[PDB]
């Protein structure tokens, strides 16, 4: 039979001869007298099958790709026919009758100001593995262009995706939008950057339809059958609203319950260095920019961290096989963590030796001073005490309450950089890196049909811009800057920060603003040296893009700053003379206060 060779290729992944067993169902019209019937009975029910092994952990999430892909190529087969069939019956009955196979169909956006779309085409890619039609969007998605796409595709539920707390404001935004036109269809929450409170603190209230946060792609699949189906569809938004109740309840009896000092005290409690004692700041090889137009990237193959690529994959190793090289070992992904990393080493030396990737980037040294809170960048040779700084990195500093029992300080990042009272020189360094042609190889596999290849290639951009970052920052150490020139860690211990200094980067809990990326392209003139550019919301395109500044303190280290009161709001706009409102707008995340 020819259904169990159909149904043997999506649940295996077999291309080879999927066309040619398509194919002979297609002319055996006795048991199929419509096309249709080849898609609503044999190619679907492999499809279910697939998705529902997949739900129940059986089979992980490659050889769903695989599956999909299979079933691309069978309905591109058959498409041509549907067609032809669609054509004839248009004249021969002068109707188009409801022939949708298809469970439901899902708008499928990453929100304005937002380039990162590797997580929302994975969740394209599992739902439609379950019978909905995806219409993915893409990225940097204006609302109304996402409105306009539910409206003229009679869509049934609307999905936005963001990366960066910038998209949160957007989110919101299309949130009450949909609102506005008193549109119904249920709104699926999903990113990085988003979480379960703020989606029913800050999303949910704006809206009267369901608004669900989906903390994964498995975890999609549940909520869109549930919305999607009349007899569960009440029930569950009802038990969304309670939950969802209680915990903005719980978070405002929260926000009534924590803590926090006054900004003065927490100043005069702050991380204090010896600076008459401690040894001088290390003067950079050079003040200015060093641009770097084709960067080797055979060089940053050994310095690619692997773990990020298996989470991409959602091959999460067990304990203690929860890493590479040792999740290869464990018994359950070993053999699909191994084949994905074949295959991306495979696509790696083929893009790499056929000069199909170019890795551009920046870093640059300045004279730095700090001055409370903030740091002051001044000109190669100008007193830092007697001339007008050329840039100025305001840092935040830690509010919240500790406990008793806890010594530790109330950290910022000036902290980090000598006083310019002290009458000693310091310098602060910066960098921005990026990898280029992600994009268009990308495109170029989708246009294909092959999404795997798609989001290997968009994972393996990722992972090379890291090991760019990680490359530089360790060039930087011993040569560029040389305040760690006995420096002779291997790659494993970069992972694992055990280095001199540290490179916090815009949006990071160090300093969450992302405005700070404005001064480093202003100063560094990252978008002309590297081609480097920020988007409406600061984020970097292409978004295989590492952006940063370079510490070279011993006592510096990674901290989260928290949540803030509304002083520390203040102080932070009059220093950076802008409105109460932006600082609000940048720092929403981190404040400790209510609103509205
Ligand atoms: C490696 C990584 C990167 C990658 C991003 C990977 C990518 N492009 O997808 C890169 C190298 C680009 C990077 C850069 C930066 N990043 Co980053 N990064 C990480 C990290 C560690 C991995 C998370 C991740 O992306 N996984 C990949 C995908 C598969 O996961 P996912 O997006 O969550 O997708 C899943 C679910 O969310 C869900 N889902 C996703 N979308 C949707 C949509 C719908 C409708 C549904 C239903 C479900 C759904 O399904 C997906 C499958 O599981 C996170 C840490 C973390 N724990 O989140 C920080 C994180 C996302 N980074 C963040 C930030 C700060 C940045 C930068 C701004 C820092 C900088 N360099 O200036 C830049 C971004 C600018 C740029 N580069 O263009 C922040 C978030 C923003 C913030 N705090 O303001 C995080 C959370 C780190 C942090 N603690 O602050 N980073």
């Amino acid at each position: 039979p020819v259904e169990e060779r159909l149904e043997y290729a999506l649940v295996k992944g077999i291309e080879k001869h999927i066309i040619e067993d398509t194919e002979e169902a297609r002319l055996n019209q006795k048991k199929y007298p419509r096309p249709l019937n080849i898609i609503e009975g044999p190619l679907m029910n492999g499809m279910k099958i697939v998705g529902d092994l997949f739900g129940a952990g059986k089979m992980f999430l490659p050889q769903v790709i695989k599956s999909a892909r299979v079933m691309k190529k069978a309905v591109g087969h058959l498409i041509p026919f549907m067609e032809k069939e669609r054509e004839e019956t248009r004249v021969l009955n002068g109707t188009v009758e409801e022939e949708d196979p298809y469970q439901g169909t899902i708008v499928l956006a990453t929100v304005k100001g937002d380039v990162h779309d590797i997580g929302k085409n994975i969740v394209g890619v599992v739902l439609g593995c379950n019978n909905f039609r995806v219409i993915d969007l893409g990225v940097m998605t204006p609302c109304d262009k996402i409105l306009k796409a539910a409206l003229d595709h009679k869509a049934d539920i609307i999905g936005l995706s963001g990366l960066i707390t910038p998209s949160l404001d957007e989110m919101i935004f299309v949130a009450k939008e949909m609102e506005r036109l008193a549109i119904r269809i249920p709104l699926l929450i999903g990113g990085a950057t988003t979480s379960k409170t703020h989606t029913a603190v800050k999303i949910a209230p704006r809206y009267s339809a369901p608004v669900i946060h989906v903390l994964d792609a498995s975890k999609s699949v549940v909520v869109c059958s549930q919305l999607l189906d009349e007899n569960l569809k009440d029930e569950y938004f009802e038990e969304i609203m309670e939950e969802y109740e209680d915990i903005r309840q719980d978070h405002y009896e929260s926000l009534k319950e924590r803590r926090y000092l006054p900004l003065s005290q927490a100043r005069k409690s702050g991380f204090q260095m010896d600076w008459l004692s401690e040894p001088h700041p290390v003067k950079p090889t050079f003040i200015g920019t060093q641009v770097f137009e084709d960067y080797d990237l055979q060089k940053l193959v050994d310095y690619i961290d692997w773990k990020p690529f298996f989470d991409v994959w959602q091959l999460r190793g067990k304990y203690p096989n929860r890493g590479f090289p040792k999740i290869f070992n464990d018994k359950t992904v070993g053999g699909e963590a191994r084949k994905v990393y074949d295959d991306a080493h495979n696509m790696l030396n083929t893009l790499i030796s056929q000069k199909k990737l170019r890795a551009r980037g920046v870093v640059g040294f300045w004279p730095a001073q700090s001055i409370q809170d903030d740091i002051h960048l001044y000109a190669e040779a100008a007193v830092p005490q007697a001339a007008e700084p050329i840039a100025t990195f305001y840092g935040l500093r830690q509010q919240a309450e500790k406990d008793s029992a806890s010594t530790e300080p109330y950290y910022c990042l000036s902290d980090f950089i000598a006083p310019l009272h002290s009458g000693i020189r310091d310098y602060l360094g910066l960098f921005a890196v990026a990898c280029f042609g992600v994009e268009e190889l990308s495109k170029a596999y989708e246009d294909d049909g092959d999404d795997y290849s798609s989001i290997m290639v968009k994972a393996l951009g990722d992972r090379l811009a890291e090991a760019f970052a990680e490359e530089l920052h360790e060039r930087v150490r011993r040569e560029l800057w040389a305040y760690c020139g006995s420096e002779q860690l291997d790659v494993a211990d970069l992972r694992r920060l055990r280095y001199k200094g540290i490179r916090p980067a815009p949006g990071y809990p160090s300093q969450p603003d992302h405005t700070e990326k404005l001064t480093m392209w202003r100063l560094a003139d990252i978008e002309q040296s590297t081609g480097i550019r920020l988007t409406e919301s600061l984020a970097m395109a292409p978004a295989s893009a590492v952006s940063g500044l370079y510490f070279s303190n011993l006592k510096s280290k990674y901290f989260a700053v928290g949540k803030i009161s509304k002083d520390q709001v203040e102080d932070y706009a009059l220093r950076k003379n802008i409105s109460v409102a932006e600082v609000e707008k940048w720092l929403g995340p981190i404040l400790g206060y209510d609103t509205d």
